[PDB]
Order: structure tokens, then C-alpha cells, then sequence
């Protein structure tokens, strides 16, 4: 049926191996996030790297590789077994582009430069990291030459990260949203319509109170617990997929300010149900699976904002708030509302309401595109974010930790990486008004907690597909169009006017 | 300094990647019992096999066979290097002594005929199981001819389990056993002295209870929780090590008979202090961890019955009782004595108290070698069975799952198995007697929560020394002797006399 060329057989049953260590890796990454005691991180370290190595070397080797090429030159194929093609032609692309030197070059300064950057955050010193990012900036362009562009280097980062995605993107994505969404901000920030902070910040909770919420809206939600996903704690929340029927999400409870905590379950949980919705007839195979960064962003964001910040939902969850939390006593919906959609210009990224968050990813963007394309000057960055971070949102970090030295991405050495998010924000709108289409009773069904159709909505759109198309050619077959940050500039209007 | 030889370095090398997927291989089970969501079994499943598939082949590479040889054909070498060779010499030995095909039938045979078995025991009915025995009996057989053997055939599949393990050494064990211990089991059933059975055993408890009380126990022991270990819950309990700074364990909390949930952690902490106190200059190689099933059985029931079913641990763990256990006002420490050191012959092997569980064990030995010596026929086995269990314990089993269909071994094809848990209890006997020796206040300390010197005590003689020596070897230079079940006749005389 799905499968029946034999040479797509024969590439399918290599690929399971991989596939195994993968399924190894993701329950390693899992674990050492959730379960494991302190000092096992060494052995769990050295576990890591040797499979990873093991991984790389089983997609490149001459069977593999040459029987992708062959395939890659059968014209009989159906477009599943093509999806298996293109995916693993752009792995073993990828893979191959980077010289085993070059690699490793990159494994340690990497290593090195987070720890170097960890320290420098804590002790709010930019010089301590200054140095290792000369040296990332370096890796990244090398890396760019050896992946190859048409127009810009900074193309080649990007294609990294978002298969397809161009420079010229994001530089039109970000030009309708400077125009558009900036002066929308402005008039926000001075009518006093939302406020820019809430009581409820403060208020306090018990890791208890929070669980029984947080449950309480993934059994309404419908994720399957116990049967094919779970919920746990880490530091950071993220979500996996061991597999179709083994997804897992985890969230933290900070012990107050209770909206982190839940949308964050909620972001995590519109990454997992697209995991979760895809076809199991691509069960073990690279097509199975999120497609991209941006298009994983665009789910997470959807049940997020879309949904975890309209009045409906915040009607929904009111009454189990109360019930779970003694200081709900003394607010009502609208102040639950107003502290969900709270709008403020900050300095950190991670706590952006969804006005302001986009501005802090063009400015990633911008310093990006120079420090890759010009010769930039590490030494140099720091007043370039400030003057970017003032130009945006009128303020100027004070500290580097409230700047510059934030995110981990580029010590990571993530460059190019940062516009994803934006992507997945501006998708987000975009959907929302497809599926407000399709049903109308989108409002309603959200107030009752009637989400079936809404989660069998994304899946014939979104889900099912896994990673048969590219993104772009996703969108197209799927929404009739291509990502238009119109949207979001709407979708904040008709939010905040 | 340990490792210096330059063929060793090579070897320990590769070596990481075969380690490495043993990682892999550990976290996946233990996830499988401890979280795993029910239904991610068959991604589990296939990446578990993809994995034991790269496992075998990476063993079994020219390379690494080469290194061996070659090493193997080196005089230079200190005891570690040697040990290193040992150890994967008998791998890469047992490892192809099976053809692929014979692998493939008796993983193919075995999975059927485990479920096979499954459903047998549930509903009580022999005959669904019987041909499949008749299968894993020939392929027993084979198995023994493809490994080789001196005397025996059952020795081949002996020396499988436990490395130098011969049928003279089991044969001779249960001779001083069956002459020495059976009348003290005889006497003991006679006077009356010790109870078939008590109250407590009836008290139910509400899971937190017991918890808090393990936790109490594991933190009086030492046991390195967040660190560098874990207790969790699973339907079977066991010790899993994930790494030297890594090892984790499980219980089960049936609700009710509190003395199980109890002696089952001290039982895993047993197999666990072991890889804990792992020597770590032999982390990632193959002389780390424990020796074989027989000595780790040795330090499971060392801390189990030497220690937990003692007058002194009752005592020192009896406040706690008090506290979480409410039933508990109605009893005193010598009724939680009593209790824990029941002695009643009965069918269930994994319920047999201390005297009565080698029996057990014995009789499945004496049908073990049959089967795999003389032609065995299937459709035979229960009343053969039957007769044993009447001509040691009195009693004859009424149905088939009280019998012959009680335990899972046969059904996974462990055949020459089970005799590895009787050298585990007997050898824990021996080991009492010569720390009673370096430690004659060995009472008083367990009395009083002083572990150390018995941890240190353990780790000198027997965990430091992880997979240098065989398991004789192993003996003689720790304890100037060799296993003699003269010792576990004495501590049962001493106790129930
Ligand atoms: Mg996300
Ligand atoms: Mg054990």
C-alpha cells in the first residue's frame, strides 16, 4: 500500500536502526531532564555523544547513501515514498557537508562556550563570553560556505533550521510586522486598555494546587495520559516523542505567577498532539513526524495564545481555579483575562507577552544577518543589541544578563535558529482564521470544552502529513496560500481593539 | 596507570560504543516498567531489538575480535587489562556459538512461547504450554552442543548463566543440603517454634505508609537517592545500572503482607550498593559490574535475610513500623520478628521463607538436567514435578499454576538458570561468617544504623573487584575458600535453633 517499491523496502529497514538509536536518544534527553540523579550525567554524557557518532555514521554509509541515490532516480515512485527521499537526500546532504574536523571543531568550542556563557550570565560579564563568540561567529559563516547559497550566507543557517527557508523570508515577514504590528503596540501602550502587569503575578501556590489545574486541563484537552503520553517536571518545559504512541511533555511549577505554569502546559501540549496525530502507517520512517521548527511553533502557539488566552478558555478553567486556588477569592474571569493577556515591553524574550515577543526575534534577526553576512565585531554587539532593544521597545537593558547575554542559542551556536519562532507565532494567527472558517462555533466549542473537531481539524491539515512535504509546500496543499504575517497583525487588533 | 597497554586502549575505545548502547539498553527497560505509557510497547519493543541487533554485531566485528586475539596473544599485560580480555574473550565466544538462523528460531519460539505460557497459567491449562516446551527443550539441547561442554551437556548452559558454573558444582551444593538441611527443616516444622504464618500478614496498608517507611530504611542504609540512585515502583522489582554514578532500583506496594514491600527494597539495595561501589577508573569497560547472577544474588539476600529478617534490624526499624503504621498499636517488635521469619512449605516458589526456598530451586535443577540429558518427554514434566514437590515439601500442587507453570524461565528459555539463586543464598551465609569475623559487633551496628564498616567490608572483598575474576577465582581471593553450603546450615540452625 504506502510502501511497495522494493529499493524504498530496502532503505526503510536500514533506516529502522536509526531509527532505534534515535528512539534511544530522545528517551536519554528525556530522562536526563526528568529523572536522573545528579552525578549520572557523565556516563549519560559519554552515552550520548558515542550513539550520536554511531548515528551519523550509519546515514552516511555507501549502502545507505547509494541506495537513496538510486531511489532518488525511480520517477514509478508515489509521493510517500518520495517524502522518503527528499527528507533523507537533505539529511545525508546536511550530514555530509560538515568535514568530521569541522565537526568536532564545533563540538568543543560549542562545549566550551556554553560553559563560558553560563558563568558570564551569572556574573553579568560579557567579557568572559566575548572571545567565544568571535570563534562561533567564525563556525557559522564556515558552516554557511559549506552548505552551500544561492543569495546570502545567512540563507544556509537558516535553511539549517527551516528547510526552505530564505533570507528574503524573514526580511518580509519582519518588514509587515515593523509596519504593521509596531504602531498597533504603540496604540495599545498609551489608551491603558490592558494593563501591563496584574496582582496575580504575585500571588503565591503550592506545586499541588497547579498539578491538579494543569491535569485537569489535559484530560479536557484529551491527551491520552497513561495509554500513549505523560506529564512530568523539568527545568525547562519541552516535549518528546519516543514515538506515534509514546509522547511526552513536562512544565514547572515556579510556585507562583500560576499563568506560567498552565500555558505553558498548554504550549507543550499543542506540540505533543501533533506528534501524537500523526499516521501510523509511516510508523519507523522519516516521514513520520513535526515537518519543522516553524511549522511545531505554529501548534504550540495555536493551543497557546489562539486558545489558552481567549476569554473561553479562561471561562472554562475559572471554576477549577477556584476550586484549587484560596487567593481565586478575590479575583473574577475578566481579572484572570486581563492578567492572560497582560502587554508589556520587557527585556527578557521569554517572558514577552505576544505583542512584544516578535520584536525580540527581529532584533536576534538583525544582528544575526550582520555578524554572518559584514565582519561584525563581538566586542561590538552588546550596544547594537541595546540601541536595537531601544529602537523596538524604548527600553535599554541596564545589565548584560537582561540583554545580549539572555538565551543560550548562540553559545550553542544556533545562529539563525531564533527566526522559527516568529514563523510559528505569525502561523498561529494564520490558522486560526482558516479553522474560524471551517467552524464558525470555533469560540463556543472551546467555552465547552469541545475540542474533537478542532484536534481533527489540525490533523487532516497539519498532522497526517508529517514530513512529506517540505514546509512551504506543507502550507500551500494545506491552507491554499503561504505564511502572511497579515494575520497576526489582525489577530492583535480584533484582540486588543 | 590501570590501563596501559596500547592493543587495550584500542579496544576500550570501541569497546564505548558497545557500552554505550547498553546505556541505551538500561534506560529503555527500566523506562518500559517505571513510565512508559501502555501503549508505546511496540515502538519500545522494535527499538530495543534494532538496538541488541547493532549490539551483537559491533561485538562481533573483525576489528574488535582482531584487538582481542591479538591482546589475548600479549604477556605484558597487568591483571586489569587481562581482565578486560577475559571478560570479552567469553563474549565474542558465547556470542557466535549461535548461528544467526538458531538466534532468530529461538527468539521467534521463545516470544510465542511466553505468551503461550501467559495464558497457560491463567487459565490453569498445561496443554497450551506443552508443545512449546517440548520446542524450548530441543532448542536447550542444541544451544548445549553449540556452546560446548567437557561432562555434561547441562553444564554448558550452566556455565551460560554463571560463569564457570559445572553440573558436579550444583549437584554437590544440593547433597549437603538435602542431608543437612532437610531434617533441620523437618525439626523446625515439628517444635512448633517458629510460626507458618501470622497476623500481620493480613494488615492492609495505604501505599504513602509503606513509602515513607522503604524511604526511612534506604536513607538509614545510605543509599545515594537524587545523587546517584533512584527508587521507584514497577510490577516486578529489580536493580538496573545505568551507569557506576547511576543505578537505579524498584519495589511494588501490593497493599497489604508489608514484610514483602520491605525485604524486596533491602533485597534491590542489595544488588545495588554492588554497582555502586563499582571501582570507577573501570568506568565504560567491561571489568565494572557485578561478576555474575550468583555473587549479585550473594549481596541481595546478604542484606535481605543476614541482615533484614535479624532480631537487630526489627528493632531498629520497628519505631518507624509505629509511626506510619497504624495497625501497628496492636504488636510489638518480637510479633514483626516472628513475622519475618515464617517458615512454611508451600507452593510458590517466589513466597518460599528462607529454608524452604532452596527446595525449590533443587527440584527445578533435578528436572533442568533431565531434561537437557536423557530424553525428556514434556507431557511428563508435571507429575514429575508433582512427585518432587510431595517427596521435599509434603505438599503436591492441586493445579497447574501452584506447579510447573508458577515461573516464567523455561517459557524465555532460561534453562540452567534457576540454580544461581540457591548459590546467592548459600554464599550469603558464608559471607556472614567471615565479616562476622572482621566485624564481631557486626549486631550492634546493624542495631544502631552503623552501615559503613559493613559497606566498606563488602566493597573490599567483593564490589571493587566488578568482572576482573571469574566467580571462583573471585572467591578464593577474598574469602581463601570456596562456595560450601555447610555455612547456610549453620545460620539456619543458629537462627531457627
Ligand atoms: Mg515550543
Ligand atoms: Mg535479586
Amino acid at each position: 500500500e504506502v510502501f511497495q517499491n522494493e529499493t524504498i523496502k530496502q532503505i526503510l529497514a536500514k533506516y529502522r536502526r536509526i531509527w532505534a538509536i534515535g528512539h534511544a536518544q530522545s528517551v536519554l534527553g528525556w530522562d536526563l531532564e526528568v529523572n536522573m540523579p545528579k552525578e549520572g550525567i557523565l556516563e549519560r554524557s559519554v552515552a550520548q555523544g558515542e550513539l550520536s557518532v554511531l548515528s551519523h555514521e550509519l546515514l552516511l554509509h555507501p549502502e545507505f547513501v547509494n541506495l537513496v541515490e538510486k531511489a532518488k532516480g525511480l520517477e514509478n515512485l508515489n509521493e510517500y515514498e518520495r517524502g522518503i527521499v527528499r527528507v533523507l537526500d537533505r539529511s545525508i546532504r546536511i550530514a555530509r557537508a560538515f568535514p568530521p574536523e569541522f565537526i568536532r571543531e564545533v563540538s568543543e568550542t560549542t562545549s566550551l562556550a556554553t560553559k563560558a556563557w553560563e558563568e558570564a550570565k551569572a556574573k553579568d560579564d560579557f567579557s568572559k563570553f566575548e572571545p567565544w563568540l568571535d570563534k562561533i561567529i567564525s563556525l557559522a559563516k564556515r558552516a554557511a560556505e559549506y552548505l552551500g547559497y544561492e543569495e546570502e550566507p545567512y540563507d544556509a543557517l537558516l535553511d539549517l533550521y527551516e528547510e526552505g527557508l530564505r533570507t528574503r523570508d524573514v526580511e518580509k515577514m519582519f518588514e509587515v510586522l515593523e509596519k504593521k504590528l509596531k504602531p498597533l503596540l504603540d496604540k495599545i501602550l498609551e489608551e491603558g486598555k490592558v494593563p501591563r502587569e496584574h496582582p496575580l503575578e504575585k500571588e503565591k501556590y503550592e506545586r499541588e494546587w497547579m498539578e491538579r489545574v494543569n491535569l485537569w486541563i489535559l484530560q479536557k484537552f484529551g491527551f491520552p495520559l497513561g495509554t500513549r503520553a505523560r506529564l512530568d517536571v523539568s527545568a525547562h518545559p519541552f516535549t518528546t516523542e519516543f514515538g506515534i504512541r509514546d509522547v511526552r511533555i513536562t512544565t514547572r511549577y515556579e510556585g507562583y505567577d500560576f499563568r506560567r505554569t498552565i500555558l505553558s502546559t498548554v504550549h507543550e501540549f499543542g506540540h505533543a498532539l501533533y506528534e501524537l496525530q500523526q499516521d501510523e502507517r509511516f510508523m519507523f520512517t522519516p516521514i513520520a513526524g513535526g515537518v519543522s521548527l516553524g511549522i511545531h511553533e505554529s501548534q504550540s502557539r495555536f493551543w497557546e495564545n489562539i486558545i489558552g488566552r481567549s476569554k473561553e478558555f479562561v471561562e472554562l478553567i475559572y471554576p477549577v481555579l477556584k476550586e484549587n486556588l484560596p487567593f481565586m477569592s478575590n479575583y473574577t474571569p475578566e481579572d484572570v483575562y486581563l492578567y492572560f493577556n497582560i502587554v508589556r515591553p520587557d527585556f527578557i524574550r521569554t517572558e514577552a507577552d505576544v505583542v512584544t515577543y516578535n520584536f525580540h526575534i527581529l532584533l536576534r534577526f538583525k544582528l544575526e544577518r550582520l555578524m554572518v553576512s559584514e565582519e561584525i565585531k563581538a566586542k561590538d554587539l552588546p550596544e547594537m543589541w541595546n540601541d536595537e532593544m531601544e529602537r523596538l521597545l524604548g527600553i535599554r537593558p541596564r545589565k548584560y544578563s537582561e540583554g545580549i547575554l539572555q538565551d543560550i542559542h548562540w553559545a550553542h551556536g544556533s545562529i539563525g535558529y531564533f527566526p522559527t519562532y516568529t514563523i510559528g507565532t505569525l502561523l498561529s494567527a494564520q490558522l486560526y482564521y482558516h479553522i474560524k472558517k471551517d467552524i464558525p462555533d470555533f469560540e463556543e466549542k472551546v467555552a465547552k470544552a469541545e475540542f474533537d473537531p478542532i484536534k481533527a481539524w489540525l490533523r487532516e491539515k497539519i498532522h497526517r502529513w508529517g514530513s512529506i512535504y517540505p514546509p512551504k509546500e506543507l502550507l500551500k496543499k494545506a491552507i491554499g496560500e503561504d505564511m502572511d504575517a497579515e494575520y497576526f497583525v489582525r489577530w492583535v487588533k480584533e484582540k486588543y481593539l
